[PDB]
């Protein structure tokens, strides 16, 4: 998911909409924008679909005000495509809205405590609604009005002591302003920027990625530190405060592999440069372990891997060729009467340039392997196009464990690498050869850009969850959620 | 514009819809699909928007039948977003529908003749409706039923003697089959493919590009020859015939530069290879002519120039780096009362990776320069991202003339290269250096993929029009069509706003 | 179905739209409006739904011009909700559009002739498209431009010799004007009105009913005579001509019973007065025949019978009371998995005021009895609301035959009165008593308003068809059309459900 | 506005939808349905438009559960067509939703107290949102779980002591059930019904009018008494409790004139019979004050007046004729480019049967006169149709004062009878004669059906507001609200 918040000195509706169109790759299932108007009331529009489809002229006219936040959703366990999207809202205390990218590992316990100690009802199964209600509950411990920046930071700190997981959040409190805060491990991405309108007026904004600041002409300031919170009043006054104990930087390594945009700088690291480095590492590993193989050309599987594969071909002294063309426009399959509903294809998303595989031993490069379904079909397409030997290299290491910090992954059972060695995975997908990036190499590829990061969040790769609260029981719990989300989406 | 026609043995709606999705890059303004159902009647669904938005389940349900044609629209003079989309239709003789990618240079005269001689009314300003009416009138000359293949070819031949310009068409005649034909100069693209089902049951298909055959699992057979017509009966039989007097192969060179998909083979030429060859040529030209220049990096302006720039970087022995990222998703700019700090037009399209320009003499590579407006903006974006020297190389030679064969290009006075030297253009766009592909190089780059083609359609580059009927009176008439088109689009916006 | 045509001197879109809203009671299935713009081209917007839903601002913007026609559809055999709505169109000769309320009894044969002789394809199963094609073919017989009024009338006359059945039509011919014409037997309704603007600048209009002229402030001139045609040129000139061999006035008697609006004057007969007269006749019949019965109150089954029942209550010297209220708003019944306790079909339509039936012998009055299903349900509703005796009186005589002139009625075997005595029908519907209007009384009731009409169209009542071409082969063919129509509507529902 | 609530033993979505289609005349601007699902979560759909347009198959599929409430909105001051419709919702305590027909005369003060004492934010300008928040606030004073019926009644009683005005309300509290309650003056309508499914299962429902019970096959039980509250648990157990001091019956007299359906029985009075009685009274007044006038026929102005006029013609021994036909289908007027936007007409809503006015002195009957605009045009139409003398009789007395109890009326300035005598009103609308029903006659017409009612709510007629808290200051306050609603709707 992706979030954006803008505390401006002029209408923000178009700007939030614009920031969301460049963060669209973070989620295309739903979008939402909520602003505070001249009357200190929230105006909201959120619905399923791409940003460009969710917000029509009439909704834009309603989104009045100089402060607002937005969200684009990537369906996850608990937040199915059929469920209410973000931002979520509460009317007490004061009126609070919040958008979130992440996941709370203790959501269920929090929901119990909210119900039993505060009588606060959670209407969805989204941990973002629960996150909003914990914060609201903490803000409700104040008598004096209005709240000082100290009370808002105190509430966020109290919140950080209750919730556990990963989270990049942005919220607005009526009559106060905008807050943004990050988990104590710095797992989910969040940057801060500003835009000077004149000598006395400066607008602020926070976004999941720096590209949202670039597209609007905002100057990059810095990443919001782990555990840090940012508060911008109504009036445009900026406050920042460390709101967690023992904060450390463990950025999600997955964002760098393919999730984030290449033009973003996350925690001082260029995603693009980190990706070129991955190709450098993978190229060196291939040149070492596959010295005797006959490889005629390196062909990336679009689109993230094109640069990675380019670097590999350079290292290997082999030609790089566009063997696969990604279909920019993909349509749906219709359930028609009498007609046989045939095949779920990768051919809908990808086309093979026939001339580029014919009688060649091809090294295909992909960003990662999850279910293994697509790679299987892609290798098949290479053979149909006349390829002799088909090898596959993965920019990311084996993905064996589920992500519980915000990135959507299927259950451990549906992960081809889970419980399997490289050769078996290779035989299943039917490749002549399979090679994965070493985790320590991925780490160095990214770390080389910012050596200050000591450790990243690498759970999908090594099964080590930094929050130390993940076990099979919890993962099974998450699966039951997916089962309920399925029944709901199936229904629609 | 892109066209597709499938004569199958099983339901074609999903397949036509899928073929259009991979031809979607030829026009995103409107889309249309028409089929012949089991009762020998047309079923149609066409409207503005992408294929994925135009056709919903309720529309697909009505598009029944085993034969059908499709079209995606790129708006051009005489066919604005506001006007009626293709495919077009007429009910006599027989019931005929047609889809066309191209442009008739004698549309006006044809419309007058149609009115005076046949009393056939043309409801839109689209020459594609006129083409259909000439075809329909020629088919009305037979007095025996059903028509024989020879009759249908005779009609296409009569049509070709009457019409002038460029065209790739696919049509359907109720009770007979699907026909496809191409102009006598092979200007517009059109290929034929097949899919065997069993002994003497093959499905046939025609499309603007081979990627449409690929995606549906059809075996590519060959390009429809210039002036040739193909005819596939409802019973699945194939017939073809040369329907032009002196057919020549003069493929539009523009398709190769950026309009078609790189994974397509147009007249035996791989679009991808041709573009790689375009990089080899432009890189050697730069090596020769810009030898004294220090360029630190080669940066493509996405998306067409990525491989071209890679090749250029390879010839120059300079690094290739992704400096610009094209925003895959662009939204609408709503006209709100007092839009305070508007987001820059260029930023809507692209985003610069600051790190890739800082303190660097950069060489940018774009597919072409038309108006020159966005070029000046991209150059500015690079200096803003920290570049020192900003050079611009264009994979296409100077674009100085309007295209009247189906590719939408502004008028001659709107083209920045028109009436200007390279150094004048350079000054206007603000580059430290500007270099264009030489036309003969572009020609060799594409021809290298198939030496049989000796002459390409180059009018936008050299002002030479093969139909030899392009004069100022005609150009001016096209400008008139464009102005009326604009009025119709402006009106449509007027109360879309007032309705609020 | 209802039609409207306005030949004005200022924009007609809003006016046509308003005229259809007051003709909306003649069909709520679909609606269509087409105009001729300043460039002599048609602009059209037609779709399923009420007028208020079909035409939005963006559609009205495109419907430019000072002349246009409109149509609202009631679905009938050959024209299901699924099929294409009116008005229909053809591009040759000239560009002709037409809207029709009625039915051609020789549609099949006409379609065959059109195919064989003219190679004119009919895309739908609507005889209105066929009618347009016969008209179009007759207009293709002239070799001088423009056509003279006399030519256009000659074509309508040729058409009338070819077609059989009932029809009220309004059409437009590009470059000439708007025409309107009525069948030789004056079966379907059609009136002419005008609106003066200044010296020699009058706007003309035709519509199915006079309430459409009223609402737009047009001066009612007169009914279009049977077999007559009206022609209004673009320049505002009026011409008329008798285009039938032996025109007779045989107005559909059904329009009077309940189909038309009470504030309309059809062939000099006020619909309202005729219905009041229908009450006078039925009340005197009841007084004479049900003299020994104790009836406490007269209760109409809304909405057509309110004034009829009032009149009946007046003749019987019994109180009139609103026992049933018709639910102005009816919703959709969604097909949900396991719809536990479904709301009764009759309750969706009506609601009973419990107080008005309790311990009372009630006399209910309905406009007619077709299938008899809803009648049995209303009777049940009354007993449930506490009635003791429940008698039913029908303003229309027994409905025993199908209508093939434009009014949608089920087949003969589906009509409860078909092959049954009044007492048998009574037993089936469960009334304590049942009484029908006598046909000669219904006739006198309407004729009293204009003694000049000596014969009405009564086929649904007496099986006598004026066109004398209605046999079982034809009836069976209509049943075939209805079945195919049902399949098309069923299919449309199938994935509307599956899409969920 | 109209409300409905159904506590059933099987899905209620279609039934609530159906009940709302027969209460559609109470408001056509927006509709909303909210149900509690098998998971104890609310599922909601509300939007502008008729019920048949607001609820599509997909929304119906989402509205799962055996308990739910609905609302159809009639735009009023504070709740413009552009504002969020009902039912409103709050997440604490427990989760509460509420639909309301009425108006709180002390809304502004309540909103201040809610903000200052509870930090509860009101996002709309609707007093129904404020009503919901007062109730929620009162329900929040409980420690033990779940709430007993006594606590729910205590909260409603505490609520009745704070709010003032008129209100017929229905709400649902998650994990508890459905509540319905009426103001202490019995101004707004509300009935209770039941449906026996079997020996052990009985469903309950409440609606603004009895027609909603009839259409669903529910048996009428009784009107909910003034100040009374009804509570139905989840489990189908019914509780009732008087929750106000000094409750009295002052039903809104206006509902009977034209607002309610004729087939409804409100407070034991048949609306239909009360209307026939109005014609009896008005007929007697005309026969007495207009003895010497030449009247040829009585013509009602559709549709409510047809019966009233029928009774008048009977009393007067004059013929009743359908001179006016109401156009059942009315369309909109389009703002087109270049075209002159002409006339706002009554001809769009009404057609004159020409033959029925020609050379006659006509007595037109209408249900009431507010702005006087339409009557003016109607009389004009009668003259155009050839009428000689045109007289007008109003079933209701002069409407001189604004209604602040739920019925939408324009400000006192826009009421033709405000500050004007009959003759002046007559000259303005251009009638040859004008006669209004006497208030005491209207009272007797309605009261004759149920003599137990001593006094009705008659404010629009006499300017006496039973809640004793209405003065010019307040009425001016209401006008500023209309001005803000206007700017909002104008905007859309
Ligand atoms: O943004 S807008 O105001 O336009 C739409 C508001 N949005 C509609 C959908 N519901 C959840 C439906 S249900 O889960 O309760 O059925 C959340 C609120
Ligand atoms: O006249 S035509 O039938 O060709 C035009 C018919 N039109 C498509 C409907
Ligand atoms: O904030 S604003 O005033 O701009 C919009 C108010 N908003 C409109 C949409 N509904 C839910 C739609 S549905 O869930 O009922 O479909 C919630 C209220
Ligand atoms: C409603 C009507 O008059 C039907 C017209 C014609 N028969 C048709 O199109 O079906």
């Amino acid at each position: 998911c992706g979030i954006v918040g803008i505390a401006g000195v002029m209408p923000v509706n178009q700007s939030i909409y614009d920031a969301l169109t460049v963060l669209q790759h973070r989620g295309q299932d739903a979008a939402g924008i909520i602003t505070i108007d001249a009357n200190n009331c929230f105006r909201l529009r959120k619905a399923n679909g791409l940003v460009s489809d969710v917000f029509e002229a009439r909704h834009m006219q309603r989104l009045q005000g100089n402060m607002g936040i937005g969200h684009v959703r990537y369906p996850t366990a608990g937040s199915s495509s059929a469920s209410e999207a973000q931002p979520f809202y509460v009317n007490s205390p004061y009126g609070i809205t919040l958008a979130h990218n992440g996941n709370l590992t203790n959501a269920h316990e929090l929901r119990k405590k909210l119900f039993e100690e505060k009588r606060r009802h959670i209407n969805t199964t989204s941990d973002s609604e629960i996150l909003l209600n914990i914060f609201a509950s903490e803000l409700d411990n104040f008598r004096h009005y209005p709240l000082e920046a100290d009370n808002i930071f105190a509430a966020i700190a109290a919140t950080n002591r209750l919730i556990r997981g990963a989270y990049a959040c942005v919220a607005m409190i009526i009559g106060h302003g905008m807050v943004a805060f990050r988990d104590p491990n710095g797992i989910r991405p969040l940057v801060l920027g500003k835009r000077d309108i004149d000598e006395n007026r400066t607008e602020y904004m926070v976004a999941s990625e720096s590209v949202a600041l670039d597209t609007l002409g905002f100057d990059f300031l810095r990443d919001v530190a782990p555990g840090e919170a940012i508060y911008i009043t109504e009036e445009g006054q900026l406050f920042t405060r460390q709101c967690a104990d023992n904060p450390v930087s463990n950025p999600c390594l997955f964002e760098y592999v393919y999730f984030a945009r290449p033009d973003s700088f996350i925690d001082k690291i260029s995603v693009y440069s980190a990706r070129v480095n991955m190709g450098t590492k993978l190229g060196e590993k291939i040149a070492r372990e596959w010295e005797d193989l006959d490889i005629d050309v390196v062909i990336p599987i679009p689109e993230t891997s094109c640069d990675i594969a380019l670097e590999i071909a350079r290292i290997l002294g082999k030609p790089y060729r566009q063997g696969f063309v990604k279909n920019r426009y993909v349509g749906r399959t219709f359930i028609m009467p009498g007609q046989q509903l045939r095949r779920k294809s990768v051919r809908r998303k990808l086309n093979a340039n026939r001339a580029e595989f014919r009688d060649k031993n091809v090294l295909l490069v992909d960003d990662s392997i999850v279910r293994g379904t697509t790679s299987e079909q892609i290798i098949e397409m290479a053979r149909e196009a006349g390829a002799k030997k088909v090898y596959l290299a993965s920019a990311a290491p084996e993905i064996r464990f589920p992500n519980v910090y915000g990135i959507d992954m299927p259950s451990a059972t549906e992960l081809i690498a889970h419980g399997r060695e490289v050769d078996e995975i290779r035989q299943i997908i039917g490749a002549d050869g399979l090679i994965f990036q070493d985790l320590n190499d991925l780490i160095d590829a990214v770390r080389a850009e910012n050596p200050d990061i000591q450790q990243f969040e690498c759970s999908v790769f090594n099964g080590v969850y930094v929050t130390k609260d993940v076990d099979q029981g919890y993962l099974d719990f998450l699966d039951t959620l997916r089962n309920d989300d399925a029944k709901a989406v199936q229904r629609q």
